[PDB]
Formats: C-alpha cells, sequence, structure tokens
C-alpha cells in the first residue's frame, strides 16, 4: 500500500509557477534545449537516455545499485525494493498529479513531430500532462531517500539524480522546465514524507539492507 | 549554539552541481533575458517584495515566514525555532554551497551590467562572493522544506513562498536565474544529510511542539 493517499500529497498546482509561455525567456530556452538534444540523438549519452527512460524497478535498481554501492533485489534487499516502487507511486504520480492535469502541457516531441528516445511509451505520454516531470520528482525523491538511508554516498546520488532528469530533456519527453520543476516536486515529497510514520518504518529497514555488509558491492 | 554540523560534513556541491552555463550557452542568453525581465518590474509591488527577501537577517526571515507557518517566531515565544533559523542559514547557506563557489567564483549579473541591485547596501559583500549555487535560495528552500516537517499542513504555502524567496534574488539583479535553480537542488541535498543528524532531530522535535502550540498560532 502506497505511504499516503493522493490527497494527502502537497498540491502541485499551487506551490509551482504556471508553465513557460510561448515568448517567456524560459519558454525560448526550452525550444534550445530540444534541439540540443536531437541535434546529439544516436549518440551514447543518447541511448544512456534511453536507458534511463525505463522507470521499471528492475532497471532502477541496476542503475542506482552502483551508485549507492549495494545490491538491490527482491531477494537481498525486500524491503528497499517496495520502497522503489512506492517511491514511484507516491512521488511520479500523487505529487505530480494537479499540476499535471490543470495545465496539460504539450510534450516538446509532439509539437515538433519527432519521435523520441524510447518509442515505446509515445503513445501514454501523449496524454499526459507535461508539467512537471514525473520521472524527475521520482529520480529526485529516490536519490533523496537513498541519501539518507547511506548518506556515504551522498555526492553520487545526488549527481546521479540530477543526470537521470537531464536524461528526459535529451530524449524529448519533456521541456528543460518540465525537470526544473519536477525536481522541486520531488524535493516538496520527500519533507512530506519524512511525517509519515509508515515511511520512517520502511526507511529503518532499507537503512539496514543497504548498510549490511552481506549485500555491500 | 552551534552548526548542526562541520563544513566537512556537507555534501561537496562542487561534485554534484553541473557547472554554470557558458558564454555562448543557451542557458546563459535565458539567464540574461531573465535579468532583463526582472530589472523592467524595478517599482513595483513584486519588486517591493524581492527587496524585502533580500534582508536574511534572523529577524526579516522571521518576519516573513511566520505569516506563512502560522506562527509566531520570537527569540522569547520560540526559542528553539529562532536558533533553528540561524542554524540552518550557517549549514545551509554558507556550508552546502561552499565548494562550488569557491569553485567557479562566478561574476554577479549586477556586476557585469554595472547596475545597482534592489538592495545597494550588500553590494560590497556580494562582489566578493561567487555567484553560483546562490546560498539565499538554497536556506530558502531548506528552511521551507524543515517548517514542512514541523507544521505539514502549512506545506503548500511554505513550498510557494520558499520557491518565490528564490526568484527575488533574479529579480533582485543578484543572481542568475541558474544560479538559483541550482541553490534549489543543494538546499534539498542538504535537507535530506540533516536528517542522519541527531543535533537535527532534537531540534526538530522542539521547533515542532513550539510552532503548534496553542499560544503561538497565527491567522
Amino acid at each position: 500500500q502506497p505511504f499516503h493517499s493522493p490527497e494527502e500529497s502537497v498540491n502541485s498546482q499551487f506551490y509551482l509557477p504556471p508553465p513557460p509561455g510561448n515568448d517567456d525567456p524560459a519558454f525560448r530556452y526550452d525550444k534550445e534545449a530540444y534541439f540540443k538534444g536531437y541535434a546529439i540523438k544516436g549518440s551514447p549519452r543518447w541511448k544512456q537516455a534511453a536507458e534511463d527512460a525505463d522507470i521499471s524497478v528492475e532497471n532502477i535498481a541496476r542503475i542506482f545499485s552502483p551508485v549507492v554501492g549495494a545490491k538491490i533485489s527482491p531477494k537481498d534487499t525486500p524491503e528497499t525494493w517496495n520502497m522503489l516502487q512506492n517511491l514511484l507511486k507516491v512521488g511520479g504520480y500523487y505529487a505530480t498529479a494537479s499540476a499535471k492535469k490543470y495545465y496539460m502541457r504539450t510534450r516538446p516531441f509532439v509539437l515538433f513531430n519527432h519521435s523520441t528516445c524510447r518509442p515505446e511509451d509515445e503513445n501514454t505520454l501523449r496524454k499526459d500532462g507535461s508539467y512537471p516531470s514525473g520521472h524527475t520528482a521520482y529520480s529526485t525523491l529516490l536519490a533523496l531517500v537513498l541519501s539518507q538511508a547511506r548518506p556515504e554516498r551522498a555526492q553520487e546520488l545526488a549527481r546521479r539524480g540530477w543526470e537521470f532528469g537531464q536524461s528526459r530533456v535529451i530524449c524529448g519527453a519533456h521541456w528543460q522546465s518540465d525537470v526544473d520543476a519536477g525536481r522541486y516536486v520531488g524535493a516538496v515529497e520527500f519533507a512530506r514524507l519524512q511525517t509519515i510514520p509508515a515511511f520512517q518504518k520502511s526507511l529503518a529497514k532499507v537503512r539496514e539492507e543497504l548498510n549490511d555488509k552481506n549485500n555491500l558491492l
């Protein structure tokens, strides 16, 4: 079960500013950012962006294990394995819902008629509000939670968290401003989770699994 | 009154933050355009807010956030919260941004364009301090998060006010938009580090009861 209900997340439509408009400096920048990523298409950083695009637990685990420095599997780290999925629901979905639905911002690949670095998701995304990025809110939240469980890896986690969000831009699924907003959303939800007992309980166990000598790499 | 942790205990900002935008970088073009959009509203109500937001003295920070968190913040009524406000400035505004600041020593916009800011009195000091990332922003974001933890039903207002506090640095001409976007992340990273420190948890507990005391509630 999720740490809290959809209604228990801080309303993102209230604290986030509206999306950059057609003539705002930020939007001119969003377009420039979009084309910079489209230009390096097919390249390695572009491929990495395609990998970061997959948010299934298996892939998140594969990506963060090296960064956090511990094996992450349903067998060795069962609580950490639920934490990753639980955080995706409340952070990527619940926390971004109201803002996303209220603005229904059009995605760049849709506006310019180009495919993304991961064509599979293109149909789902077409109908999802672009602002703010749920992927980013999730990866930011994840980075902060794991930093709390294993602070010795804080800098690596903060760094990877950031690049995971930048992958969305380069991929063509989001605008730079969607990602900038998503990061703030991730921090706000992280602060909200700290007051929920179920989370404190879960985190204690996660802290135990990731610092377990039998799980370190 | 002792920092929740030592300088060396802040996550190295120079390692996780990307470098500030270069001269021919599309993002710096955005920084300059953003700077002029702010210089343009000079004299408006929002501009007035930006000038008041510029003063980070504990007195002014208390005045600004009391209404938002919904409680009277004072050295007499809320002793622990008063210390918290100053402790966070130290570890969040300075310690958390120090290495990236020194590493890049980025020039501030009001200096670059030879303009005055919305708070002339602090220019001589800002002149010596690296611009990226924004310590003011990191502190205000951190503070909004910490207060959201002590008084969660005020989370949305605190989240909004913390965000606008950062935007005031941009409007005031003291920081580039990029210094602010970066400082927000720094404040978040520091917020996560503080959760693992005992001295913080203990101070927070007191702050929590002080801010929820029936006698300090504000409308």
